[PDB]
This record gives C-alpha cells, structure tokens and sequence, in this order.
C-alpha cells in the first residue's frame, strides 16, 4: 500500500505485512543468515537463505518491524556557492581548486561508492594529497604518487575528471558589445528603382535577393546472376558451303540497394518601400561573407559532467552485482538538471524502493555500511549549487553579413 | 499494489473468462498470495509459486 524503504526494517527478539515483505523481499531475505525464520504481521512467517526467501504462514521466536513515523531519507538542499566574477577558464580554476567545498566531497563519494585508493601517499586520509592539472577542455584530479606506498596495487590511484561545462543565464542579465567584421568577401548586388505616377502613395512594390548553398551523398550494393546456354552445329547450305551454325539463349537476374541524404543552407534578403504619390524612391541590396566577433557578458547557474575512473574494491563496493574480480570501472554523473537515469543521483536515491530499478549503484548498501545521516550530508554537499558572472568573446569564420537600403524621394 | 481496488477484480476478471490457476500456492482462494513485480516498463502479477501444489 505505502512504499517501504529497507534502512528502516528493524529485526527484534522479545510487525511487517505480507504484501510490504513481498515488495522489499531480496532486502529483507538479505539481512537474513541462511536457514534462519523470522516472523511477520497477522501469521504470516519469512524464511531466509536456503528457503528460498519463502513466505508462508507460520509463527517464529523473533519479528520484522518496521517503524511508527518512519521517514524518507531526502537528500537536502544547500545555499548556493558563490565564486567571483571571470570568464569561463577563471571560473573553472576557481571551482576545481576549492578543497573544502569540491575536492573533498568529490573524493568521499568516490571512496563510499567503492573505488580504491581515493588519496596520495603523503597522507593516510581520503581527499588528502590531491594534485590538479588542467588536460584538453577538461581538469583531472588524482592523488600524487611521487613518493613510494605500501599495499595492494597503491600505485593504481582513483582518478576524477571534470568535463562539459554549462550555463543557465539569469534572463535579465545578458549584454553584448560591438560587432566587428574582418575579411570580406561579395557575393552578390543589386539596384533598382520603385516608380510611382499615379495620384496616391503606394506600397505594392518587392524586390528580393536569395543565395542557397548544398551537399549531398549516397551508397549503393548491387548483386546479380546469369545462365547461358549454347548450342554449336556444322552444316552444308546451298551456294556457301559448309557453315558453323551457332545458337546461344541466356537469361539474367539483378537486386540493388541505395541509401543517401543532403543538407542545404539558405539565405534571403528583401526591400519593400512606400512611395509618395508622383515620385520615385532608390533601392539596394549587399550579401558578403565575413569572419564575426564580438564580446559578452551575463550572470548565470554553473553545471558540469562529473567522471569516476578506477578499480572496485574486492571487499565490497556499491556496483548492483557486487564483482570481486577488481575490475576497472568508468561513471559518469550529471551535477545539474536531469537528463538520464544512468546519471542522475536524485532518480537512484529516490527509487531506491523498487528492487526492478536498481540497474546501476546499489544505494541500499552505501546506507548500510555509513549511515543515513553520512550518505545525505556527503550527497548534499555533492549537489550544491553554483553561481558567478562571466565575461567572455565570441567568435566564428565565413558567416553572412547584409545590408538593405531605401533612399530619399525624388519628386516627377 | 492496491489490493482490494486492482488485484482482486483484474484477478476474477482472469477466473470468469476461464484461465486456469488465477492465485498462488498458500491460499485456496482466487487472487489471493499474488507476488507483484517490475520488469522494464510494465508490471508483472502472478500466483506465488515456492511452495508445493
């Protein structure tokens, strides 16, 4: 009837129903040591491991229960974090080399979820001793191992990557400066006359000017067959003597396949003017192409692709099949709006009732081992917002640039 | 998982047009012990099926 979360089943041995068992049953069968039976609400018995898991009436010497006033386990919101005003790399920077407020959150997740050796080797913490460089369009953050360390595979460190960066603009707040031109080529002109000798103003004049640009492709598989039969004689005819009479019959089939696709680029100018009664009004039109650039500035909400690289623990980790192989692993979480389930933090905590759903971390399992309370602070701080202003330049090659003009007046 | 507003009629929806063995194993009675579950975008609901019958 009502959702049951697992962290809050508690066994006692001085009351669960049937139909909330059954929903949660691989949580509940889990906490179980094999062949032990525990009780449930209205007769009802829950056999452990070995069982099956199986639920059937019954009675037992110890119950499962489940609380009066239970309670969600929302991950909560923080203030905003503020960082002062750059452009895009500044900012960047400014994020990635906040210990408190990043590099330690960051690490802790990494380390709850499974991964080995969150840290350097000039500390015995985790998150301590990180260095950060700056590779491609991306930062990475590992911990240093200049020195020497002591365990299995030390030298094989937890990597995490920062990527794919993006703005929400305050709608209010976007300005942009002058737009410059370099490197101008024509493309093509034209001028005209709109005539007017009648005796009111008119307006039904046009002249238009229209430049379209396009490619294209394709690819085509062809197959086919062919029988031939042919028949020689040797004969004597009248006049011509002996002749080679030859008859040959054959026949032929073929099968093709084609795919393909284009795109086309267009752009259109026009010039409509009123002209006064007995008078007569100039027209033109230009199109070039032109490099383009100009600056901008806006305030906005900072969001990023946030990468985990590294092996899983052989004594356990979060991954929903629990390997013990120690494979390499590679996640990817998106910190910001929602886009997928695979990424998205919120959607796996809040499902976490629903054993169909769980296809990626086992957040159950992070609960069990650290506590409620642990796993929502390191949650929160993990999903905090981020706010500041950015300055920046715009620039891009061979695009258009136009010019429509109506003239003054000349009276007849 | 609502039991008396969707388990029950579907269940004897199933019974009256003559499908066989519309219920689970520990209990005699049609569209009683019913296991639900999640499986890709739909929901599954079958007769419990552990025990012996």
């Amino acid at each position: 009837a009502e959702p049951v979360y697992p962290d809050q089943l508690r066994l006692f041995s001085l009351p669960v129903n049937r139909e909330e068992a059954q929903s949660v049953k691989s949580n509940i069968v889990g906490m179980m040591g094999q062949w032990q039976i525990s009780g449930l609400a209205n007769g009802w018995v829950i056999m452990g491991p070995g069982y099956n898991g199986e639920i059937k009436p019954g009675t037992a010497s110890n119950t499962w229960c489940y609380p009066t006033n239970p309670v969600t386990g929302e991950i909560p919101t923080l203030s905003a974090l503020d960082i002062p005003d750059g452009d895009e790399v500044d900012v960047q920077w400014r994020l990635v080399h906040d210990s408190a407020n990043f590099i330690k959150p960051t690490s802790y997740l990494a380390h709850y979820l499974g991964y080995a050796w969150v840290g350097g080797n000039h500390s015995q913490y985790v998150g301590e001793d990180m260095d950060v460089t700056r590779d491609g369009d991306g930062w990475v953050i590992r911990g240093n191992n200049d020195g020497g360390c002591d365990g299995y595979r030390c030298g094989d460190k937890t990597a995490i990557k920062v990527s794919n960066f993006a703005y929400n603009l305050d709608p209010d707040s976007f300005k942009h400066g002058d737009v410059t031109q370099s490197d101008r080529q024509l493309v093509k002109t034209v001028v005209g006359w709109a005539v007017n000798d009648s005796d009111t103003p008119q307006s039904g004049y046009d002249v238009t000017l229209r430049y379209d640009t396009a490619t294209n492709w394709s690819k085509t598989n062809t197959y086919g067959l062919s029988e031939k039969v042919t028949t020689k004689n040797k004969f004597k005819w009248p006049l011509v003597g002996e002749t080679e009479l030859s008859i040959e019959i054959a026949a032929n089939q073929s099968w093709a396949s084609q795919n393909g696709g284009s795109t086309t680029t267009s752009l259109s100018q026009s010039v409509r003017p009123t002209v006064p009664a007995r008078s007569k009004i100039p027209v033109k039109i230009e199109l070039y192409k032109a490099d383009i650039s100009y600056p901008y500035e806006f305030k906005a909400d900072v969001s990023y692709d946030l990468t985990l690289s590294g092996f899983l623990r052989w004594g356990g980790n979060a991954w929903y099949t629990h390997p013990d192989n120690r494979p390499n692993w590679n996640h990817t979480f998106v910190i910001g709006p929602y886009k997928d389930k695979a990424s998205s933090i919120r959607y796996q905590w809040d499902k976490r009732y629903i054993p169909g759903e769980v296809k990626w971390w086992d957040w159950n399992w992070t609960i069990q081992q650290n506590g409620l309370s642990t796993m929502q602070n390191n949650l929160a701080r993990v999903l905090r917002p981020v706010r500041a202003g950015i300055t920046g330049d715009f620039s891009a090659e061979s695009q258009f640039a136009g010019n429509i003009e109506i003239g003054a007046p000349v009276p007849l």
